[PDB]
């Protein structure tokens, strides 16, 4: 077992080649499925894992009922191979949680698993499954990380957290995590921004995350820093807004994007010098369709002109969460860091007149070979028998 | 492999960390999950893991009428990873019995698995699933063990059982057991005393036990000894008792406390000079709540002030049995062996309108960062569709 | 990885110790349990496993309708870790099979599996999963074999199938098997002998098999070689009938035994000297109850006297097929083989109203400490939702 | 680990000796199974998998209806042990894909998986579960490939996709991979054939297909190659028609047979010298029965003589694919290259009254010792409560 370098630069990717997809949801209506939501993938050099945050609840059971809550002593963090059904048979529980992150150094993995009261919340860090480190709330108002992975560089993992209102102004720190104990900290001096669940990957031994502004921005902000936790910090200029809700694709600020900026979802975006490719909805308005964009100069260009796109999921069925990640030539055998990406399909409430609230995921990876758009939907039926 | 050491003290711990909460009866109620009770958890240096007494059927089906039964000869202790639901699908088969204790020295694992009837049970021993000894009954009144994890010192594992009544003077046998075979026994000579369900720990070489009076004491007895079975006995003197029931808080004794002293409930304490952590049901009348007290000089001293209360299960929702369980510094990489606890949360019968009865569980780890007291309690709708 | 010796002797045991139960029916009432029969126990240096024959169907569904029926296209041999209920979700497969046996000789895993029509079934032998060898019917009468593991001595593994009438004269083959291949038989030459289902273990570097005599004995014919197929033959000459049906305890035989002599049923018996440890049904003329006896001159002397009796299933409680397997030295770190034996607890068709026939099981093993009799039934409430 | 030789010649085989049933759409009435087609297995130097492309659905279930559909977002190809039904708690996820392909090549898996839309579909190489490549339709209309296992030889894989008309002529590209690389390919020029849905093995290190002529031929056309794409083509001259449907047996020709031409069904052959193994359903109008025929001279003759039949599958019970695979002396420990083949047992739509179409197998290995004919169906009782 060796640490993972995360010196080498991002691959150049022209598309998405499809990686996986679970079907949770379908399987679910007779199948013994966890009701989740907030799934992400992490890979360890051996193999990658889907996480997931349960809600002590199994589909089509009565005790799914009111799972469109966020937050309950219920919630846990739990983990399978990738593509399998979220299943109390072949899942691996991790921490009890509504909001985490987890990422593996090359030696084991790291656990961060937030709960207790909205007031007071507590995040338990676990390396190989064992207790290693808590961070209280400092604000007193929802304690919330990533919900996505960690990112690691030679033998650190780096995470973001939030506490504060969801509608203003918050509070934003940086993690730098040995061994699951927290080396160091830093608050970020960010007036005027929002972060929340941010999709952090490491990138030429530094970290990028691209997060989520409930407050008032469209577009999407992002922090990158490096394993002192020097930070920059900055919004996504393009004008193919990148949040949702969000308006129609106009003239694009460097700044919050006020317009539909309040709400929204987490999503990614990987940056290539002045280039990102923009994972987003397709709607502007709801969360559903997914397409990926290549602009060029959207990092630090305002303009809403760009050079592909690729559609991952229909415009006419439903979406959600999305988030990076990445796979280290310690896994993959190539001379740079790997992007993919991991797509949030949810069914229920509020949109669908269900008791419950759950989501199957999808999942891509980036490749300079041929690749396709096409729309791969969640594809279940509902109502269910439960409702 | 290495066997344990044993021979460091327990952790300081300022708090107590949510390590894991399996909500079996909510996912039981359309999962194939055991109806159990007697959950506990014991860990190698790989890996922790839960075990517990099965009733040899399901919940929601009708072989789990009668539950409330305590002894047939259809129970066995099983385990899973800690955190997972117990399920035919994902359990090790341990032992048949309807008492039980295990734990690993660091080589492999001990079980210990009583069955047979109530005036000539047999306690049957296996090493790595082999076994290696047996221990019969010798006052022919329902011999019984811990129900949660016995402990290793250097190679040496160590339990204590009971034969004889509930309701007056039994007789209690301490056990030192090597590869799955007695090695040394001694019976306690403790008039007036009443021991049941220890649970038992390593500390400095030396083993310490907190058990339930079910006779005539509303505070717990404790036996400590070292590895040659040399013994000590006492009660804890803390004037917040730690029984189910018991009285109002107030002056304690350094024996048996008589009021309310019959019936009980099984629990644990952590010993720290004079001081104690207890936990503890909130209600002093039946098993709901569960709460972790700090008591600087609960071991000895009869005052009911203390210092510190965490509050773990609310005083509204069902508790039950809680015991004690450590992670060796070869686990963890401490210098110091940690103090852990499980509680757990019964379901059913006699108090809910049930045919069954069954148990999930939670578990904590002490630390000595921020933590926050809440309530995780089972959260499972009764009654279910078999009622 | 190496080959088991066997050549220590059988250890002496004066009782024997619950070792596990699978309550296989009772879960299956609600879990996803395959239906079976002629479950048997087989261990390796590492694990041991129950093997058993599938009628290709799950309890509590349509399809498990006329499983009373020994022979079809759909059973197959599947195993799974001991004590587990036999699931789709943790069972490996074997082989196709109607009729079975399996052992490990210290290196891999052998097993023999009979399908085919009734007049010209094929044993498929593998080892290690890959097909080795096949023997096919020489009689065109039902080839089959032990329901019960083979018996492995330096790297060679015997076992005995049996082709012809089950009512009357047949024709006996014992094989030696040496890494999947047949490398010698011989037919034994046993006129006015009956032998179906031996259940045979290794000792001291020879064969003892215990079978059943269809035909006309209501004791049990027994078969001992050596690795070269050397062997001889008799029957049990105890007054304590092994078979069932058979007639009350009396006066024996060294040979065959006619009264009430026809049909039978699979069981077992160890040969210590003259001595003999008998496992039995407590029924004279049905497949209930079940009991240990040691008679110390049972295997030579005819009288019905005995020393030691064990009861293992009450016989208001339903019984059926038993057999021997042992644990080697390289497995249990004794110096000598270890006898163990397992127990089919029948349910369904034909002595109950269901449209099925399916078992659960219980073992025990042969220990030398303080054990206890009692009755560990399976437990299961016919019918069943399906019927 | 070391990769397969793939250099010595084909067993010899006089008979088949079954090898797996898995019993899918019996256990699948009530147990969680996956709707699947398509199914195949394939063995590394360790196990035998069997592969299958779910529908993203179980069986019983709602998401059931209208399966008979070929392609879809939802299907995906996953793997599990042989002769273990297909169940997402026992399957392995390989990837996205409504067609597909897997190998070993002794070192790690590869796996192919075609998705996207008909007009554009891309299938997905993966080495060890690790995207590796992608090739795009070349004809735009429905790129496909084996639904068998790829063939490997020293360090190289290769498999045969086709690309454009069904009922015409299409475009059929042979592919050599290294590690998951396409490192060649080349376009066979075969002007009046048709290739689908090849079985194709290795043999004394060159690769020997044999595939479906939906066009207008009731015999199969084959392709054999060197590892350099040097290839050779034509059709099986035996007047023992292999496709189905097909005419009554009579005079054969080397080339496409006209009569009952169009149409088809994946199947397989082994070559040895002129003579030919031929695996075929019963039925020359319907896809039932199941029989394995050996031609003398089939291969290059026209006759419809031939020397040996072997009963798999009754007239009266529902056949569909088939296919072969083999097992390499890295696996075996022989000499040669042991020849194995699978039957997919389809049930449902269109020829049942069913919302659904899935499958159930059972395989086959060559062996030169005694075997036996006979008829191992699918077994289930249609309709299901679903229907
Ligand atoms: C679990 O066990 C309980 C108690 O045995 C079951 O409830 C009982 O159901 C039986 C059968 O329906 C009832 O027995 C009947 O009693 C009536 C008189 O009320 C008598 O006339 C009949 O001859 C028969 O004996 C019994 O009343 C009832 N007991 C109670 C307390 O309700 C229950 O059905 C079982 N549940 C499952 C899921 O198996
Ligand atoms: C699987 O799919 C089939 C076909 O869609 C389902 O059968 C269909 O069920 C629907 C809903 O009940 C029926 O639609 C209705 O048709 C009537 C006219 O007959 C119309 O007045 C209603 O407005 C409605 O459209 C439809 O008749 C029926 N089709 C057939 C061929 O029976 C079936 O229910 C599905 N099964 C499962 C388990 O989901
Ligand atoms: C901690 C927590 O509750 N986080 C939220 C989250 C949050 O409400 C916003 O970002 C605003 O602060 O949004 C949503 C969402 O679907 O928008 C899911 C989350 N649920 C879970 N993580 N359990
Ligand atoms: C062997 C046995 O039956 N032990 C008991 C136990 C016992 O009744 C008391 O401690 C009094 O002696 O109490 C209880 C109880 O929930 O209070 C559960 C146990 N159930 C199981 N261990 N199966
Ligand atoms: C091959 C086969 O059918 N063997 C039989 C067996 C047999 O009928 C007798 O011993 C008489 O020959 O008896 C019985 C039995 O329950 O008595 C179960 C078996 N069923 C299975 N092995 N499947
Ligand atoms: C890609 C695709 O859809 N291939 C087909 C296939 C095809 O229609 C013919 O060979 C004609 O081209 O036939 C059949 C069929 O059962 O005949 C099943 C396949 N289904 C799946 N592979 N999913
Ligand atoms: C990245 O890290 C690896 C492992 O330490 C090292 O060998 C290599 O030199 C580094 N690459 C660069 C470009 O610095
Ligand atoms: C869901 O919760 C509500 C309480 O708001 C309750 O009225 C309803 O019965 C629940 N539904 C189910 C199916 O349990
Ligand atoms: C505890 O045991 C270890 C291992 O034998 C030993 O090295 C060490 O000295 C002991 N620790 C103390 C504090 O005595
Ligand atoms: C039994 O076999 C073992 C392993 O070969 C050997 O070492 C030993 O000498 C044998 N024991 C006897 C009593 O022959
Ligand atoms: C069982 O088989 C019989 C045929 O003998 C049939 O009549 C009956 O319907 C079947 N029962 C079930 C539940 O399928
Ligand atoms: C096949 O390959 C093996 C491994 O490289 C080689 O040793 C052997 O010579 C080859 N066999 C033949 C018959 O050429
Ligand atoms: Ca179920
Ligand atoms: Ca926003
Ligand atoms: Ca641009
Ligand atoms: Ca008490
Ligand atoms: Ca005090
Ligand atoms: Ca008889
Ligand atoms: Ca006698
Ligand atoms: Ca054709
Ligand atoms: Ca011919």
């Amino acid at each position: 077992s060796v640490k993972l370098a995360g010196n080498s630069s991002l691959c150049p990717v022209s598309g998405w080649a499809i990686y996986s997809k679970d079907n949770s949801v379908r399987i679910g209506s007779k199948g013994d499925v966890f009701v989740i939501r907030e799934p992400f993938i992490s890979c360890s050099p051996l193999e990658c894992r889907t996480f997931f945050l349960t809600q002590g609840a199994l589909l089509n059971d009565k005790h799914s009922n009111g799972t469109i809550k966020d937050r309950s002593p219920y919630r846990t963090l739990m983990s399978c191979p990738i593509g399998e059904v979220p299943s109390p048979y072949n899942s691996r529980f991790e921490s009890v949680a509504w909001s985490a992150s987890a990422c593996h150094d090359g030696i084991n993995w790291l656990t961060i698993g937030i709960s207790g009261p909205d007031n007071g919340a507590v995040a338990v860090l676990k390396y190989n499954g064992i207790i290693t480190d808590t961070i209280k709330s400092w604000r007193n108002n929802i304690l919330r990380t990533q919900e996505s992975e960690c990112a690691c560089v030679n033998g650190s993992c780096f995470t973001v957290m939030t506490d504060g209102p969801s509608n203003g102004q918050a509070s934003y720190k940086i993690f730098r995590i040995e061994k699951g104990k927290i080396v160091k900290s830093v608050e970020m001096n960010a007036p005027n921004y929002h972060y929340e669940e941010c999709s952090c990957y490491p990138d030429s031994s530094e970290i990028t995350c691209v997060c989520r502004d409930n407050w008032h921005g469209s577009n999407r902000p992002w922090v990158s820093f490096n394993q002192n936790l020097e930070y920059q910090i900055g919004y996504i200029c393009s004008g193919i807004f990148g949040d949702n809700p969000r308006p129609n694709d106009k003239t694009g600020s460097c700044g919050p994007v006020s317009s539909n900026g309040a709400n929204g979802v987490k999503g990614f975006s990987f940056k290539y010098g002045n280039g990102v490719w923009i994972g987003r909805t397709k709607s502007i308005s709801s969360r559903n369709g997914f397409e990926m964009i290549w602009d060029p100069n959207g990092w630090t260009g305002t303009d809403n002109n760009f050079s592909i796109k690729q559609d991952i999921v229909g415009i006419n069925e439903w979406s959600g969460y999305s988030g990076s990640f990445v796979q280290h030539p310690e896994l993959t055998g190539l001379d740079c860091i790997r992007p993919c990406f991991w797509v949030e399909l949810i069914r229920g409430r509020p949109k669908e007149n269900t008791i419950w609230t759950s989501g199957s995921s999808i999942s891509f990876c980036g490749v300079n070979s041929d690749t396709v758009g096409w729309s791969w939907p969640d594809g279940a039926e509902l109502p269910f028998t439960i409702d």
